[PDB]
């Protein structure tokens, strides 16, 4: 009908609730399910989905063998049923690729893919399902992008792409969409050295994204964008209580303009919520590998290089694996302020379960609630021993 | 369009014909069915489903080792079109628990979930498909609910909860709902002493809802509910013919308002129709375990401690396992009364079928008539060594 | 919208081309198909589906041993998408019963559903798919219906029932319906000695049903019904041509008011379209058993009792099994006329597939053309011995 | 709601990216997938779908032995959801035949479906879901048709057909038909001499189809249409770029008015794009096989008898087996001009894959682009060895 506009603020978040469970990798030992990876949730004016981009195998079968890798023909966005497995025969495909994000404006959706050889691939936009935009790589050194879904403020809707070295200096650029046609673009700025996979939210005309540093940087880059004159800052999340995989240990004081030296060519994706007091991280318990995971409120964390705990929530045990981690909300849902969500991914198998020669994921989502409920953990369930 | 209004009566009750069938247990022997328990049946303005407790795996499928457990990370509230199996393929999930109910107003519906740990486990109310209300523990010992659908009265709907001991004395209040939002609750009062999975139904602007005193009492407790004041009471009917399951013998004097006792510590859901002479009690046949249903026509049963038996039909014989039971009516069917349905789970598996390491159920359901016509029983049909 | 007028007349029939086709049991080999029987196709004002009489089990299933019998809890009626097979995810269930029946009349759709043991079965009649109506059995022996679809007039749609035996004198009455509601009902009149299975279609505001007579006679009987006055007659197709299965072979007079003699205790359900030269008489080609089928043009067979073919057209060879076959037509089709079709059911299995311990089949579907185009034969398909 | 007009033009073209993927054989190996062969896609105001002639069957199923042959009681025209498999639970099936065409008008879509004996075949034309015309053999030797979709302007959609010798003189016809009627017809003209299998497409109120001469001729038929004149004419392309297959080496100079000789009784369905400059040929890079697929920008290249390549991407390698391929537009799209598309069948399985005893295809298609995009091959994926 209309252009949506980011009018609300964030609720105060006090604690989290269940919001969405898949059990995929349980179910799909006897099921028609769809090995994939690299998921996210995204919601439309009436219904929200769950993401992911699949590897054109079932779980149970044959050429589930390899899919250990990353780049390939046989992968695709595709998109189902909250809270439902990603089934054969209830799956709805996006576009073609093995890069992805997507988001619904008010009136309709847009969806970008990538795909190609390292030497030369490209982003082709979609927009109300039919192919608009495309875009050849500029670095010629696998054009990538957020993982997750964008925002939109009346119309404009900004993606962070990268082209270049993963354990060096690369080129970031955010570009400015209006119905699936190139507005503007620009290059990174402010004092973030290396940006990958961006987590974006929304609220009073502003959209904050926390990234990851993949070449050095235990702490995490931000960018802050201003959807009506275009245009944007980045920078890194003061506070002290390091959020990246793997890392380092916590000290007692932290770096705003710098990457927080410690462990190299590595990260994972992430998110947080940047609000005053009402700030919140999440991240891995191991500081070594994917596992476990934590929300924990840190007030002042984005400007205040000391900030340290003040509550927290387990998510899931630390005997548990977990991975990428994002943010959504439902900019369509009745109130005056936005309720706060986020998706946890959970990988099963290779690498470190290798008895089995695929690797597949599950998913676990919460929201915010204004009151202190009690808290749980969801593991993904399945035993790799009745896969043998 | 509008909210719905308890304005009719019941029609009269001469005899019941069938309503639906699942017959998941047989069809779920070579396809893709899930393993549920827990289930009812639920009506929207355009069309009525089955509900029911998933356990996150199919019945044929390995995980299905260990099901005999009721609370776990696994569980979700699922439905599908009537008469047709719990299929992986063909599900809607409703919310994320192990305990539940739901029920449509005229406008929308609202449905409620709970899971957590014993210690604190915690309510989400759901309206419109997004989550609006939460509710944590109040006596930290399992918070539960009706596992049966509840009814409205313009916008409102009262919905009953228990936290506290299921041996003993226990904290049950009435919630009342109006959009999802708290309008106000209140404790238990008159003469019940133990309230547990509440079988409500509705006309003339009062909702009667039969329950379970799991602590002593082989009679079964009552509440009435005033939509419109916001009000109740509780006792137990009179009638001597009992209706718990495990039970001692029927007698000649029953009790009004307190437990006739005989066996502790156990129970099961039921549920009657009480409206004078049109009076209707179902129960299992075997007094010691959950084997064969009945229904029996016993006139003023609720305010005659000596009412007996005038007419009776048999649903599932002895020889036939059954298990839990509840109400449900289509408050859109045209017509001058509302005519009265019930659902009866049928347990299949362990604990008395212990040669299978799962446990789950089927489906069957009848709706009243002002004929008399002839009656057949109904099993679930499976042959358990199918699946040896 | 409005209920629906029989305005037109038939088109004139040259010859036959297909419609529809199943391949159910190729398919069933190795997919999630339902064992069903006794099907039948019947048109809605936006789309046209299959019918048919589930047995509450997959092909390929277990509980597959054994489905030889006809009545049993376990059966049902459900409706699917033209030319695809009764797959257990795509599957409607329409009422729980063993004998059928279902139409739509412009506005709404009623269906009719049969359950119980032989001493009292009865019908329910569903509306808008809620239960309507009910009615016991009369004389407490197998009540029955047509099993195949009824045609309504102006929102009046009779149907034909029997109740007694078979090998002798029953019960027979035509019901009328409005809406669900029994507007009246009248026993057979006419010359015709045992009526079951009724076939019917309607052009000008006039029902003509063939139908089949159990006890004595391979000629056919024939009930016209007058749906604005609800009266009506019976009587025998004249013609020497016979049509039923099992029959003695073709004289050379024929009979109009009394049952041809020369096999007993036996039938078929089929049907025909008389229309004076403008008629076609449809049987199997073995005169012992199920197998083969053909059409065939005599002209004024209903009056003519030397009448003999004109011209033929084959559907099924005789090395080819078939079964039982009943007719309908596109009343909210384009155009100036009726164009007539029919179905066939191909059994495959018991009794005469005895290496296999179900039963089940598959269908074709035919409609009219005002061309002469060509002929081909249309079997089902499977190999009984992938079967083994 | 109104008749589409060929009002746009083709915009330019300097490259292709991906639009759709099957992988359907990779996944058939562990899913309900259809044994399927001779594909297309086809667009409609609000969706464009995959479309395929079914063989009756699932990949993995025993009746897949066998399925070499191409004209069988027990094949289909099916269509799904774009870049899904064909799966046994998500399609839908249009008419039942061996040969077909579809196309979408504004208001409703046309199908086109051929069955029968080689003696005497018959096309069936349905409208709006509904048959409503027939047409029998003429020279009484398999009738076929496009294998691919037609286009209409403002409710008049051509469509081309053959019947007759395969290895010699034939008889080609060009129907005209408006909601199913016929207008009119008309004999080939011009300078053609065999005619099979048209690729047609359409922009500024005139439609092109690049055919194929199975007789002799390795260059391509080219059929000119006028929808409002109703009229025609044919001829060959003139460049030496030769790409029917088999064929033998490209040449100095090619013939306009003739069939280039080389290779006799053979051919493949194909198609080109048009328009003087911004002309693009398609073809198997292999001169004796069907393997590898190519596309060409040739200048000039239907009048022009030595145009030669100007610039060129590759779509599937030489070491990978393609097939079949054809053309189609998304006339509902916005823009000022007319975005082209493609799509090419990969067959596996025999005649050169038998280890295996079935046949079947996957599926990728491209759409152009105004940038110079950078390309990648795209194979089926499927390993043979996973099947035996
Ligand atoms: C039934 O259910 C109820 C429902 O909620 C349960 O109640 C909840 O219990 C939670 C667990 O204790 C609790 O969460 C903790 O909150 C702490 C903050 O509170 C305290 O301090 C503030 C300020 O002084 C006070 O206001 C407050 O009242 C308390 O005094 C957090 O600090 C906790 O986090 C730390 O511990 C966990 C492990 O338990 C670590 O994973 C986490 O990362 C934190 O510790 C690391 O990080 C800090 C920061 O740099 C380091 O200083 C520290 O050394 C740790 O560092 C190591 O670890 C990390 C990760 O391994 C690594 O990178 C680093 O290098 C180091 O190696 C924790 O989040 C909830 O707040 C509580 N509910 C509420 C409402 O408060 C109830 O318990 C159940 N049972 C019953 C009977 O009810
Ligand atoms: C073809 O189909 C037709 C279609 O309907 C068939 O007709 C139907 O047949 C039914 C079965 O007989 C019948 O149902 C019974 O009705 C009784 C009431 O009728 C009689 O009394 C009243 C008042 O005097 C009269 O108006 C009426 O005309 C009759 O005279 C019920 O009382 C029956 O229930 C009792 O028996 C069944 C077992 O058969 C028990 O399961 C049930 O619980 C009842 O008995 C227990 O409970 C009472 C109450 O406390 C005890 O006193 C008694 O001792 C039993 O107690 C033991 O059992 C329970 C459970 O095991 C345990 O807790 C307790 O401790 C004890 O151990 C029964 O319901 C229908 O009414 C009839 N149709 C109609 C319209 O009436 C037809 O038969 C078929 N065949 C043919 C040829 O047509
Ligand atoms: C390529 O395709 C084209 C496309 O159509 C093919 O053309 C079609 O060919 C059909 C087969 O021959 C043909 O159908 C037949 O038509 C007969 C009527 O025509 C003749 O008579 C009339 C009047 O005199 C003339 O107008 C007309 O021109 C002809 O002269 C039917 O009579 C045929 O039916 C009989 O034979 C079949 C077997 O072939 C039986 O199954 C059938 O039941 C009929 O025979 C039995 O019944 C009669 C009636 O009582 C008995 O008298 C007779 O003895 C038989 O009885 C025994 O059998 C039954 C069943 O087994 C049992 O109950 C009984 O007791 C006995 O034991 C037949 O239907 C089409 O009409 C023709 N197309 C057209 C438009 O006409 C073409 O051939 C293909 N090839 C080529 C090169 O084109
Ligand atoms: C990273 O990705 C980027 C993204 O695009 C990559 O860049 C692209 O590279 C493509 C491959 O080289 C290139 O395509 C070729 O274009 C030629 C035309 O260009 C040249 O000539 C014109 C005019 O002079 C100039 O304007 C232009 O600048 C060039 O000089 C085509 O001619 C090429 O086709 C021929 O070769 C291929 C094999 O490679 C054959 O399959 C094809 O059929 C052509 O050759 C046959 O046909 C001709 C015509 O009759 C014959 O003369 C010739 O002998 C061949 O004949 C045999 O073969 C056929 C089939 O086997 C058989 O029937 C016959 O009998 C003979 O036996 C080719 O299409 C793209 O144009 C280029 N991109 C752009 C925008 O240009 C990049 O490379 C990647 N890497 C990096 C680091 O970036
Ligand atoms: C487009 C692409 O290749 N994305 C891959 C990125 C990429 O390698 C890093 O961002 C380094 O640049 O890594 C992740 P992970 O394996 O570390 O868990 C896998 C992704 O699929
Ligand atoms: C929330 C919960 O645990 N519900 C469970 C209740 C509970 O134990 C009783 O109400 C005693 O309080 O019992 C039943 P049942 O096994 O007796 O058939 C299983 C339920 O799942
Ligand atoms: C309601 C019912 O039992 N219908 C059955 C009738 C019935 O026995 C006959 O009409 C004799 O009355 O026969 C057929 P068929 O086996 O002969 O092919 C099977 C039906 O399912
Ligand atoms: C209606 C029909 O039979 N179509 C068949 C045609 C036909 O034989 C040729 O057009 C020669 O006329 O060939 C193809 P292909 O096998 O060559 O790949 C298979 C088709 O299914
Ligand atoms: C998977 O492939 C590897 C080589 O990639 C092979 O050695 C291994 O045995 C395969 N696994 C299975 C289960 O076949
Ligand atoms: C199920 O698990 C038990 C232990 O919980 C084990 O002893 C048993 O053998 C398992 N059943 C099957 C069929 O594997
Ligand atoms: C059918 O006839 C009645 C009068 O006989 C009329 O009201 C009705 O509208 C007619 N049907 C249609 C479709 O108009
Ligand atoms: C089917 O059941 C019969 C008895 O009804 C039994 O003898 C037979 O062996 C069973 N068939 C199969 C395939 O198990
Ligand atoms: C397929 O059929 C052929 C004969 O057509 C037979 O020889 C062959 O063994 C069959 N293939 C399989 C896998 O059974
Ligand atoms: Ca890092
Ligand atoms: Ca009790
Ligand atoms: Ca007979
Ligand atoms: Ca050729």
């Amino acid at each position: 009908r209309d252009f949506n506009n980011l009018t609300k603020g964030l609720c105060t978040i006090n604690s989290w609730h269940i919001y969405g469970k898949d059990n995929a990798v349980r179910i799909g030992e006897d099921s028609d399910v769809l090995v994939t990876r690299e998921p996210y949730v995204s919601c439309d004016p009436d219904e929200c989905r769950f993401y992911a981009l699949s590897q054109g195998t079932t779980i149970r079968g044959k050429h589930s063998n390899g899919t250990i890798h990353d780049r390939s023909q046989y992968r695709a966005l595709i998109s189902w049923p909250l809270s439902s497995p990603p089934t054969v025969y209830n799956s709805r495909v996006e576009c073609i690729g093995w890069s992805s994000t997507s988001c619904h404006d008010g009136k309709t959706r847009m969806s970008i893919c990538i795909s190609g050889p390292n030497n030369n691939a490209s982003a082709v936009i979609w927009y109300n399902r039919r192919p608009v935009t495309e875009i050849n790589t500029w670095a010629r050194n696998i054009l990538r992008t957020q993982e997750s879904e964008c925002v939109c403020h009346n119309g404009v809707c900004p993606v962070v792409f990268t082209d270049g070295s993963a354990t060096g200096p690369a080129e970031t650029r955010i570009y400015y969409f209006k119905e699936g046609k190139i507005l503007k673009w620009e290059p990174l700025a402010g004092t973030a050295k290396h940006i990958e996979e961006c987590s974006c939210y929304g609220e009073r005309a502003e959209i904050t994204c926390t990234c990851r540093d993949n070449w050095q940087g235990s702490n995490r880059p931000v960018i802050r964008i201003d959807p009506v004159a275009m245009t944007h800052t980045s920078q890194y999340i003061c506070s002290p209580v390091l959020t990246d995989n793997p890392r380092p240990n916590d000290p007692t004081v932290g770096k705003c303009n710098d990457p927080y030296p410690g462990n190299n060519n590595n990260g994972v994706k992430g998110f947080s919520y940047l609000d005053g007091v009402n700030t919140w991280l999440g991240r891995t318990i191991s500081i070594a590998l994917r596992s476990g995971y934590e929300m924990l409120k840190v007030p002042n964390a984005l400007t205040d290089d000391k900030s340290k705990p003040t509550q927290g929530q387990t998510i899931v045990l630390n005997t548990d694996w977990s991975g990428y981690s994002g943010s959504f909300m439902d900019y369509w849902a009745e109130g005056e302020c936005y309720r706060a969500c986020f998706y946890v991914e959970l990988i099963r198998g290779r690498p470190k379960e290798d008895k089995v020669w695929w690797t597949s994921n599950s998913i676990v989502s919460m929201c915010s609630s204004t009151e202190f409920l009690g808290q749980w953990d969801w593991p993904d369930g399945a035993k790799i021993e009745y896969f043998l």
